């Protein structure tokens, strides 16, 4: 129905500055990543290298915000790169040079916004491109974010608010911008969805002539305004934000279980960035610093399992020239891949006693079925084939040991330690 | 395996009780309506014949409860049919012998339950078929309905429960009920969604080896509880209940654009019963006494129009002996009613000041326009083809008045009045 | 002072409450046993209400756990009545007046708990009320239950009948020589939040039934938003949910004081809750314990009694009475600490910084009372400015639980002070005085 | 007893104040005007503050609607300042001391509103703050604000520097001479409930700078639960959001006294708002009204200054007082009707019953005031017994308002009041 959904006919996957350099990457660091990206990535699917909050903000140094701080800015009340963080920006060229450099590696260059336009811009009454209000009248005098300083929200019953959203985004385009994560629009603490500007962006970025990926944040995601998101967002945040620490994956299971029935083509609800390999660098969020992720590998794998037979977007979070053998054996298994990319109808089968079971299916007969156990203890994990769905044997394969299994007759059922899955395809015996 | 979806491929269509009788209605209105729908309803989809609240209380005369009074109850805390009002209930036969009254006329059968367990059981303490537990060793010790006072919740951590709503699903089938609307669930200003009732219900109604369409009510349905509903339930009520008032008609249109994504062959969220007709007959429920319909023709057709082009369920609620012409000519537009039966993907295309456009289509590649003037000004509203996503100059048609309209180039328009409403077939140009 | 019930209870009721030890399961010997202790080492102190506490119409009460929808003893006309096993006097239709003269012939007060409402088995059988033709079940609100106790239903104030119900009550508990009603699932519940129509027409029946019986409410924690209601309709009413012998509660006390001070006065007492002291849990296994003597240290109990006594709580010890041992009998015979609960009155927060709290209160003599406490985890010094407290020149301090005279203050008031202990000092004049 | 600014109050204050004919925007001339008024007509009888209200640092403010994110007057401390377009005297960098010596040269008494916080100008360009090195920056409280003006930032009380921001207001308004100040965005906020820290650094500001300065905090409701922290902070405080000449906002304020009537008392008084009456809304759209004389009719008005006076609310006049008929000035120069609420205490709601309320409060001469109310929408007689007044015996009974001996009462006081309307009766002991 929406045009912008065969923007993202399966879901986003990319890397995300956030969890490794907070909200202070540079240029170089970009580029590096992108590289890796380019080299090891690329041929399976990963392409969005996105740029995370405050690019604008030349004295970024961790996750802790720097408040009431000067914003690079140009004439119109739009934020511009820190020259400084992104050298090429250099004569109001913004990120047009480096997204001109990921796109000439194959690849496809993203953005964080806050939801909203400046407040020294309110303050200053600095102007707006395509009109004469000026950027104070068009704020909302009641729409902050409770944990950045940076923006006042926009009043769509303004006029000029549709403007300023539209130089955005032409602003965006002009730079070659292929994806937006927006933020302080999903969740907030004191005001709640910021209904009316997603409305206003979706409309700016079907203005602006380019094909751009919506992506919003934070959760947690209210499901009463399901409709709205999956009309206008391809993709959106189910919680806050996600670390490295079991009890934020744990409660992943239970969120995509509400949100389930509304994943489809173009319309991903999102659990957020994988919070693997060398993050925490400039970053003091989740409770650590400069760390290898804390996730063992039962964990590492039990994400990347939901996220995968879930279908949310996959978005890197580690600095991805210091993936070991193991960190890049995560991203680049082909029949697990397969699951992400041409599966669907991804369900809860049940969950019980900390197991849970989730099972999708692709179009050739296949059926893909992973199982976890979430609590404290070892234990054996099952489920029936009639369970399943399935009324006759079936051939069973690991895929993330790549391993034959054999014939199954009654059921599948695994010993799994704490906080351990496996993912498992049935296929017609032979 | 939601294998109970295909009990309900199509929205279910019937008539209730509630509107017209209150909690009173007897055997001979139930036959009678019955009747009528064979001769005058079943070739047009309408099936199901609603028994609604409170059969088992033999003194009720209106929609007001009586409140803490006996209830016919066999020897196994099920509540029973109240013999005065069931004549054919005599001598313990239940339901059986009107239900196969109507499935004689090629109909099915509905009652309506409460959730939980007698209170008068849980007092008495009286046995549970299938164990030696009693009815008070099941109870939730703080689970009531608080519009209602016959039943006590039951308590799924209790042995026994699980057994007891077994064996009211073994008594309807034994009956041969055919659905289930089961209130006090969805809902309510003490206690939110019962969850794990409507689980136990799930099970107990795939246990009893009938095709058993399960309904649940009273709304509004949270959101928040979309899979659990889409999963367990072929219908949940978006509304608490609904009356021929415009304010809540009104107020419809955007409990369907809330739901509109989780719609789908077997899952229908309900827009409640259809309050035409002769209502009020022995309920004095929605501000109202014994009358016809207070909706004008203009708002009958604009309910009609949505719940059709939404695929809510349709449940008649008027005395049908008692219709007219008019009347009945809204539930036998064959043309009208393939766009509920066949239609898939309804959307909201917009809502601008009080004018709204819905859309859906066949596989056959017709599309279905249903464009409502809810404010009230009489007005042009119109909807540009490109947004529905017709991408050449089609032909019109009018399916409630079953007349062509022409070619249409650029525009669908049409003078409204206020709270009136036209359905529209578009098809390829010659 | 409005209000002719004030009278009542002009100065805050002390007392025993079989809660904490028997939970709802109290028999006539243990209330007897506790009246008789009672009478004998508390009452010239000031102790006099014994109040038989939840589910006296329960004959198989067990525990402080309530046995859900089981048959609870009652008149013909709906109300409810002494189990005869539990109570053995009250054979023959004589409730409770037997056990209440013979608390009374000890020169002491007599007191029950009941629930708000009317109870489900009246409701369910319609059976009658006296003084009207309708029925139990006509009173009746559809949508008012306890979301804790199974045994009543709420009584709807709108209904004809419903007054002239809680009117039979309290004639009932007037014949039987009640004192003291302490009414529970009335304060806070919930699903309901306050039961205000409810309150108001218990005290209409109190009024009519010709004695006074002090007005006792529960449980907590009560609104502030309806300070007025309780301060013009209850004796007492709880700030908190049930209170028990562990530190975290007795911490937050200190709160829900400071919130509650101003509507303290002659007549209307917020309630700081039982006191969790000697020997409880012997039939009730709330509050995480079994049967135990507190868990309180001895610092914690000073503590506890210092703040309720300075607050002018209501004291209603919770423990069997007959195994005090030396040291908690000390808590309650006291005169020199609770001269200060009975005469002192202004009670105020002085401040609250780094979890040490200072409160003081005076009395019509010009003696202030200033309790000092040290509600962290550290040992440290807590101290107080004369000038805070208001002292415009130097006093005599005396050190009220230890009777031990400290000598003259110039400036301040200063003790080191263990985590969770507190001190209670004495102020008096200096100047004027001899040597 | 126990505070010592208790007795910078202790009857409830009384003045006027130029919000409800103003808005944000009165002049000097405006002021002066008001307060020459007050002198020469009301100061016999208890009015003595003279109130600018909110943004008078705000040299465009021309409504009751606010002009969001402008500019604002200001010293280098980081502290508002009057605009000398509108208040001429303050030029110079003089501030309020010339208008508040005109006042007190009047015999008057001199108040401001302020602002929670520290304006977020001053946070924006980090100015600094008065005897310190830190700078309002460090100060702010990164997500504090109020949801409806948009001039300041929250103060976070744990950061170096922010009593010492109080501190230095309070000194300002004490060199001005300011005698009263009413602070908004503290007690109530849809965002954030009670600014509690806020109210403890000011109470102590106030305390340390040396001169009684009574303390007002809006706006309402205020919740119960803050009762102990009001009661101790405050002079008063607003029970209510803005009070406007609205019969449905008068009927509600019956409520709001009963909830709060145990709180009032000596030095502390909860505020029922300021009164709309006269000649409002010449620059003010709030309400639902614009220029105008007070909606209330008579028997309104009667019966909320009856309510306020029995009640002890502050008085504080919200109309022009330059263009009072002999009937608003009426109202405010009854002393017999006065003595009720300067020297009444204990008042209490006897009843309320089918929208008919009766109040009643006493003095030390054993006086009985009795305000009785209909605020049904139908005429009815409400009555009272002596009995339920505690009055053991028959007493002489008179109408205040009216100054009129109404004879001797046996059993019952029993009026027919219209709708809306009330009486206020004194009865004293017989012969």
């Amino acid at each position: 129905s929406m045009h912008h959904y065969q923007w993202a006919k399966t879901p986003p996957m990319g890397w995300n500055s956030w969890d490794c350099y907070g909200a202070s990457v540079t240029e170089d660091e970009v580029k590096g990543n992108a590289e890796y990206m380019a080299k090891y990535l690329k041929p399976f699917g990963w392409e969005y290298v996105v740029v995370d909050i405050q690019w604008y903000e030349p004295g970024a140094n961790s996750s802790i915000y720097r408040p009431f701080v000067p914003l690079e800015m140009d004439e119109y009340s739009r934020l511009m790169p820190a020259v400084n963080r992104f050298p090429s920006a250099k004569g109001g060229k913004g990120f047009k040079p480096l997204a001109d450099y990921i796109h000439n590696l194959g690849l496809k260059f993203g953005i964080h916004i806050m939801r909203g336009i400046p407040r020294q811009a309110v303050h200053q009454n600095t102007p707006i491109l395509g009109t004469n209000v000026g950027a104070r009248d068009i704020a909302d005098t009641n729409s902050i974010c409770p944990w950045n300083t940076d923006m006042y929200g926009v009043d769509h019953r303004k006029e000029g608010a549709q403007a300023y959203y539209d130089s955005l985004f032409q602003l965006y385009a002009q730079w070659g911008v292929d994806f937006v994560k927006v933020d302080d629009i999903v969740a907030s603490k004191l005001y709640g969805t910021h209904t009316e500007e997603i409305k206003m962006i979706r409309k700016a970025i079907d203005r602006c002539g380019r094909p751009i990926v919506l992506s919003l944040s934070p959760g947690p995601a209210p499901l009463d305004h399901a409709t709205l998101f999956v009309e206008n967002a391809n993709m959106w945040r189910m919680t806050d934000d996600f670390w490295d620490r079991w009890e934020l994956l744990y409660d992943m299971f239970e969120q995509c279980y509400k949100w389930c029935k509304l994943v489809g083509l173009g319309h991903w609800p999102d659990a957020d960035m994988l919070p693997l390999g060398h993050i925490g660098i400039r970053s003091v969020d989740g409770g650590g610093t400069d760390r290898m992720t804390r996730f063992t590998k039962d964990e590492q794998r039990t994400m990347m399992t939901l996220w995968i037979i879930f279908r949310s977007p996959l978005m890197f979070g580690g600095e991805l020239r210091d993936n070991d053998e193991w960190t890049l054996s995560l991203l680049t298994n082909e029949e697990v891949l397969h699951v992400h990319q041409n599966g669907y109808g991804a369900r809860q089968v049940y969950r019980e006693n900390d197991h849970v079971v989730w099972t999708s299916q692709d179009a050739e007969g296949n059926q893909f079925v992973a199982m976890f156990n979430i609590s404290e203890k070892r234990s054996v994990v099952s489920v029936s084939l009639k369970d399943l769905g399935c009324m006759e044997p079936m051939k069973a394969r690991d895929l993330w040991a790549k391993e034959d299994l054999g014939l199954v007759k009654h059921q599948l059922a695994f010993e799994l330690g704490p906080h351990q899955s496996i993912l498992v395809k049935l296929s017609p015996a032979v």
